[PDB]
């Protein structure tokens, strides 16, 4: 309600103080109220407005808020989306084989069973507790199922209640991490070192009257990258990232590793590969003169431990009937009907399944084809809705660790010095033998036109 | 490459990009898609080149045919080559003497890059008399509790003037510590106990059943922790917004460390706070509900860590070449000149390279160095590799241990409501009791919803 949602702010290039359709400027104490949110949306030196000539700016100029002008407006809508669900700091679950990591999160009582129970219950699924607790979310079993598990409440001995020995159960299942890649963190360096194994030297002269320039002296070569990486656990073998990146720098060490893409983190432990490089600079030597060049060739190879974060998704799914005369399917079914609905925890994939959807349209009629989400609201209140959905819809994140290893070579920039006269051409020696010997192949020197 | 911070979303109908921009096409659109997606609103759908589509964060950037009347764009003449962020250059945490002396030492991470800085705008003699390259034979020296990088100039030299070595100075120092780049060690302590269940009922006296009262727990939680900091750079790191210590596995801590404050400050104490749950039951008519308030302790402990980012101002001093300097007035007269930089979160237009670089192609705006001239001078290449390395972010670690302890509610819970043999509350409080187990100032009321 009453508080600006960031997540709502929609940008518009219609001139100052200008919005669209059904939108109208931010104003200052809004933009203050989530700063940190409207900055993150915005580039590096942007300068979006707010109300009344003001302006905010981005990142870049430490997303100051002054008086300005600016020919784009951030506006919020005249009719916003009341009451959202907040989201929680991520659950962080260290390192483990993904049997361990899953039992975790899964027998969390305070963190997954109760809320996904109370979730189940305030939809109308009836039953959702043991028979060893009166309270929702209480005596609850968790058992294995496949890579999966299902919580249902216990059912030893009797119970009271019309059909109360069909417990609804609540199935987590079709899990899935992946790791994020910008997570990266690394403790001590074990080894850290880079070595000058050698250092090509000689000069560049111009021959001409005229002032040489507008030329690319350029050294191309190879070495070979040797890197290997160890996995602490298991769910490393499930671990996947959306797409391909470069391992991340540390220390003076150039290294060249690319992770790839949708295959088994744990499939990917090292390799040697030799890897064509280049280096270059654009001299510019006065009239018959010549200039002093020095390339370094350098050895690097380092270790530490490393962790990154893979974000879990998981299928939630609850089965068993809807109670009578409460209930929060749309048509409000009052015949104890058997229900399965599966919601996506994690990155979205239809409406259907996607709670965050259906709560936050819905004030839209035509768009409540499954739980009528306004009923939990009627029946419960929205801080109490908020709270839960909140919490069902945490961020869990879980450790990938290991240990890290590897040693490459590479040339630094080439350097050039003070010009020499005399009374464009290279005169850089190149000894292959002793290049190869090092571990430098195919070494070449070349000079082409700009 | 498709620079995201150049990107520009306009909203002029279907396909249509403001002046001298162009539409984002469905690949160079998912080669920067986060960049997009967390400049979008949770549902927003915004267009793409031919009929294509990018949606927002609530559906999980999706990108796939579809129809919309706002665009995203890029230039169709970018600003090109903008200078590469690089990976943090990690410093050894210690006593601060220790990170500034690692860091100005550091030949090939700073020395150099600062050096060739200096000399690709133009400074002269940036270099000892005992090298023929740029950053080589330097000597740094103290001033105060700032530092000089300047060209050794015993012996004797060649060339005009080459008595005057520029100097490189180092000062006003700052480490701001990053609480998003928090990360712990083996959590040296853990669990959460039931320590009491206070338990109670809820009745309704009434014929009709009751669902306008609000139900609340209201009381203080003391939270008795501390960390240790492990060297002496600390003494000057702060924050510069304050946060909640984050949370690690399942005590939930009420610890804020505050801005403009020396680190190695903050260590410890108690802090209370005070605490509400509440909800709105639904009694029946005639009945009663059993209500209760499950309380917890807990205790936890770990190795922590921080890195706290390194800012310092680089002044360059020595006089400008003949033949050609960065300044845009390019003087001649060969004169003395000064100019600081602030390597670290922006301040102002004159003392930032990364500004002067990315406005580089707006006339008003270069009014102190014109970076299209060293572009022309040494390619664009070599002055982004350049600039890459000056800016490269610098961080020490900030490290130490870490131990809390903590009284909580959990939430309060609704029984089934059970036949009586405004919402009326049965619950009994013992102050003392409570108070005993570390919760103060203990109450459970029944409130109208509609106030």
């Amino acid at each position: 309600a009453e508080p600006v949602y960031p997540d709502q702010l929609r940008l518009f290039s219609l001139g100052q103080g200008v919005c669209g359709d059904k939108y109208r400027p931010v104003n200052r104490e809004e933009a203050q109220s989530v700063k940190s949110n409207i900055v993150g949306m915005m580039g590096q030196w942007q300068i979006s407005g707010l109300a009344n000539g003001w302006v905010i700016m981005g990142p870049g100029y430490n997303g100051e808020i002054k008086p300005g002008t600016a020919s784009n407006t951030w506006c919020y809508p005249t009719n916003p989306v009341t009451g959202e669900i907040p989201t929680l700091s991520a659950l962080d679950i260290p390192d483990g084989d993904e049997v361990d990591v899953q039992w975790r999160l899964v027998h969390d009582s305070a963190n997954f069973i109760k809320p996904t129970s109370y979730l189940a219950h305030y939809l109308g699924y009836a039953w959702v507790g043991g028979n060893h607790s009166q309270y929702v979310g209480e005596d609850m079993d968790v058992t294995r199922d496949g890579d999966g598990w299902v919580i249902r409440g216990n059912n030893d001995g009797g119970c009271d209640g019309y059909r109360c020995g069909d417990k609804t159960a609540i199935k987590v299942s079709n899990f899935a991490y992946n790791l994020d890649p910008d997570s990266f963190k690394h403790g001590d360096v074990t080894q850290s070192d880079r070595q000058l194994v050698k250092t090509v030297v000689g000069w560049a002269v111009n021959d001409s009257d005229t002032p040489q320039s507008g030329y690319d002296v350029t050294l191309r070569y190879d070495t070979a990258t040797n890197w290997s990486k160890t996995n602490t656990y298991g769910l490393s073998e499930k671990v996947t990232t959306k797409n391909k990146f470069k391992w991340p720098l540390v220390g003076e060490t150039e290294l060249s590793i690319e992770i790839a893409a949708n295959q088994s983190w744990a499939s990917q432990n090292g390799g040697s590969t030799t890897t064509s490089l280049s280096q270059s600079v654009r001299p510019t030597v006065p009239a018959r003169s010549k200039i002093p060049v020095k390339i370094e060739l350098y050895k690097a190879d380092i270790s530490y431990p490393y962790e990154f974060k893979a974000d879990v998704s998981y299928d939630l799914t609850l089965s068993g009937f809807l109670r009578w005369g409460g209930n929060a399917w749309y048509t409000h079914p009052d015949n104890r009907p058997n229900w399965n609905h599966t919601f996506v925890i994690g990155p979205y994939k239809d409406k259907a399944s996607s709670i965050r959807y259906q709560w936050d349209k819905r004030y839209i009629p035509g768009e409540v084809k499954w739980w009528d989400l306004n009923w939990t609201i009627q029946q419960n209140g929205l801080s109490t809705m908020q709270n839960n959905l909140a919490r069902v819809l945490r961020p869990v994140r879980a450790g990938i660790t290991g240990d890290f290893s590897a040693e490459s070579q590479f040339a630094g920039n080439i350097e050039i010095g003070a010009p020499v006269p005399l009374a464009l051409r290279l005169e850089i020696p190149l000894d292959a033998q002793e290049l190869s010997g090092l571990g430098f192949n195919n070494v070449s020197l070349s000079v082409t036109p700009a």
